[PDB]
């Protein structure tokens, strides 16, 4: 018998994908020389396996490329040689995943999974079957979309303590919709710390934090008054600050409008992206277990402000309860949990 060739492309291809390897294997027979060039002439790394039977690319293919591959096959009953070019994708537009939280951190039992384009994604669907969550223990989750760049994963309850969360994002050769392809590849693996869950009662204007359901401090608040609540629901930690200036146009009022303010304030714990904090208020501390004079911060005292800052983590839980206002909206950046499972399940990829 003669030798026979197979590759992964076929010659004369055009928007062949850059996903995944290229690759030529021979039967009836053992590969002789396989090279792949661009446009250019300029080599592509590449491996041949010890048997002789099967070469592939081992490095990053380009957008908007023309490689030429040519291989020869030998065998006992002759030799073949072939040649192919092929041309891989010319996307419109690139987009880069940025995903949270950080590699190798620990979190708590409210993080979700974050994958944030720097782009508006057409494709939804194509983005979501391009990220593989692994989770030990298993658990099932679900994706939704926070708004037209950002994507979330989680559980239908809070994750338990001691779970390995790895997410890849494999972007990189993916049409992502309308030609915007991934920019990149990105990995991420998190794991899960204690149960931390700090429950913000109304009625006794108190900030309660629990640890693996113990009760470790009971801290005096004061809340937002009135006309301007903090709303009730679930509230994920995000960021902390030894310090910050707190600007409301950050969170789209004016300073000089009747509810703006411009303030600089110590320890301060972010739980909300409408710009709602736990921090030190000095200024407070007489009302604080007694009303409410804020924006819709949690107001506590310094040392409690600071308790906050160096025992509570990113992912951790605050829970609103009682409040005179709404409830915390679904899409809010740090509100995921207030969205029921059964939304939250059927996703909103379109």
């Amino acid at each position: 018998l003669v030798p026979k060739l197979t590759a992964s492309v076929t010659d004369g291809a055009v928007g062949v994908t850059v996903d995944a390897p290229v690759s030529v294997t021979a039967a009836d027979g053992v590969l002789a020389a396989v090279t792949m060039v661009n446009d250019n002439g300029r080599p592509v790394a590449g491996r041949l396996s010890p048997d002789g039977l099967r070469w592939s690319t081992t490095e990053q293919l380009g957008y908007n490329r023309r490689y030429t591959l040519n291989a020869t096959a030998l065998g006992l009953g002759g030799a073949a040689t072939r040649q192919l070019t092929f041309q891989t994708s010319s996307p419109a537009h690139l987009t880069m995943p940025y995903v949270m939280p950080g590699d190798g951190e620990v979190v708590g039992v409210g993080e979700p999974v974050a994958i944030r384009f720097d782009e508006n994604i057409a494709d939804r669907g194509a983005a979501e079957k391009a990220i593989k969550i692994t989770t030990n223990p298993p658990v099932e989750g679900a994706f939704y979309w926070l708004n037209n760049r950002e994507v979330r994963w989680r559980p239908e309850h809070f994750w338990k303590p001691g779970t390995a969360v790895d997410v890849a994002v494999n972007t990189y050769g993916v049409d992502l919709g309308e030609g915007m392809f991934g920019e990149d590849n990105v990995q991420t693996h998190f794991t899960i710390g204690d149960e931390v869950i700090a429950t913000a009662d109304d009625n006794t204007k108190i900030l309660t934090v629990r640890v693996n359901g113990e009760v470790v401090k009971s801290m005096p608040t004061s809340m937002g008054k009135d006309s301007t609540p903090t709303a009730n629901g679930i509230y994920i930690v995000g960021s902390r600050y030894k310090h910050i200036i707190m600007d409301s146009s950050t969170y789209g009022v004016p300073v000089n409008s009747p509810n703006g303010y411009r303030t600089d304030v110590d320890w301060a714990t972010q739980i909300s992206y409408s710009g709602v904090f736990v921090h030190s208020a000095p200024w407070s501390v007489g009302a604080q277990g007694h009303t409410n004079t804020s924006h819709g911060c949690l107001n506590v005292s310094p040392s409690n402000a600071q308790w906050f800052y160096d025992h509570v983590k990113r992912g951790d839980i605050v829970e609103v309860v009682n409040t005179v206002g709404g409830t915390l909206p679904g899409i809010d950046g740090l509100g995921d949990w207030n969205i029921p499972w059964d939304q939250w399940r059927a996703g909103n990829a379109k």
